Formats: C-alpha cells, structure tokens, sequence
DNA sequence: AAAAAAAAAAGGCGCGTATATAAAAGTTTCAATGTATCTATAAACCTTTGATGTGTGTTTGTACAT
C-alpha cells in the first residue's frame, strides 16, 4: 500500500448532559447558525479545530469535517466549554465518533470496468450519472467509493483504523485492477 | 441632441445529478376503524277487483174474519 487513507470528515457524538437552550446557545455564540426551520440543532463552525457541529435539544452534538479523532475530540471539548460559557454545564461524557470518512489516492489508473463487471455481485455501475464504483468489505466493514482519478473515498467506520485496514486490503485489489 | 433605466448577456455560486457514513428530528403515507349517507327491498297500508253466501224474494199452503 504505502498510502495512508487521508480522512476528510469525522462525525462524532458528544453527550453534554444538559437540555441546552438552543436559542440561548445561538444567542451567546460568536458565529453559530441555528434556526428551527432546518433542524433542532445549533450548528457551530469553530475554525480551531475547524469543525461543523449540530447540537440538539437532547444536548447531543454530532461533529463533522474533523481531520482526526483528536480534531473532533478537542473541537467537542471546546464546544462544551463554549456551551458552559453560554451557561449550560456541558460535559464530555460517553463521546463516540459515529463516522470517519476519508479521501486518499493510489494514483495508478484503474480498470474500474474490470472490477465492476467481474464484481457486479459486489459492485454496481451505471456510468451515466456518476463515474464511481461502490465496494463493500465486512472485515473491516468499510464501503469504498472508487474513481478513475485514483481517489479512494473510504467510509463506514467509527475509527480511521478500520479505514486503514480495509485500505490495506483494497489497495492490492486496486493495483491488481490498475489500468495502464 | 442629451439624460436615465432595464435588458442583453456570462460566468460563476452553489448545491440537484450520484454518493454512503452515521447518529440526531419529523412527515407523510397507508391501512384498520368508525360513521352518516346513498340505495334497494321486501315488508308495512290502502285501494282495487274477481269470486261469494246469502237477505230478500216467487210458489205453496195457511186460520180467518170476511
């Protein structure tokens, strides 16, 4: 392989443990996008770490755009601190990353036609809307989006580690299906 | 001939085309349930019309003044 699956989004859940006044949360924040007509969750974008989070009336926050487990975790801790400054005793309790989506590259042109045709059972293709293949692995259970540019979009894991394992499993397939 | 307002016109903002990831909230759609509202329909009445025993009626025989 020799290629790290480069994460582009990490979505995580944080139980602040309080019924947050989403109106006051929006009011006391600096740049927060909350109005009920789209969702029941204040969405805040913090530039450091730059993450976008929706926090619900349950006080549960789901965070996206992180580049690491620690980007999301530190961002969520900052989010809880911001909520506490707002006035609600937010606390980092029973945190869990619900999604780790990444894009990386293997850089060798691929016979995507070969894979999809011979892995019709596993991968399906209708190249007249979107030129990417969809592949599944159960161990680890990662779904992977493949495009001729070599871009690999690995999704379906709470951790980047399942991303890494399925990438170490799928890059050999890619090189096998490398078009030249 | 000169001043002012709208259109002619394009390129790009920015997310629909996929697009899967997952939690978080909510909607709408589907089907069983409930109900007043059609209807026929045969079972209620009212009137009709053909068949009907018989009250009244033609012969028999009568006490009864005449």
């Amino acid at each position: 392989s020799g290629i790290v699956p480069t994460l582009q989004n990490i979505v995580a859940t944080v139980t602040l443990g309080c019924r947050l006044d989403l109106k006051t949360v929006a009011l006391h924040a600096r740049n927060a996008e909350y109005n009920p007509k789209r969702f029941a969750a204040v969405i805040m974008r913090i530039r450091e770490p730059k993450t976008t989070a929706l926090i619900f009336a349950s006080g549960k926050m789901v965070v996206t755009g992180a580049k690491s487990e620690d980007d999301s975790k530190l961002a969520s801790r900052k989010y809880a601190r911001i909520i506490q400054k707002i006035g609600f005793a937010a606390k980092f309790t029973d945190f869990k990353i619900q999604n780790i989506v990444g894009s990386c590259d293997v850089k060798f042109p691929i016979r995507l036609e070969g894979l999809a045709f011979s892995h019709g059972t596993f991968s399906s293709y209708e190249p007249e809307l979107f030129p990417g293949l969809i592949y599944r692995m159960v161990k680890p259970k990662i779904v992977l989006l493949i495009f001729v540019s070599g871009k690999i979009v690995l999704t379906g894991a709470k951790q980047r580690e399942e991303i890494y394992q399925a990438f170490e499993a799928i890059y050999p397939v890619l090189s096998e299906f490398r078009k030249m």
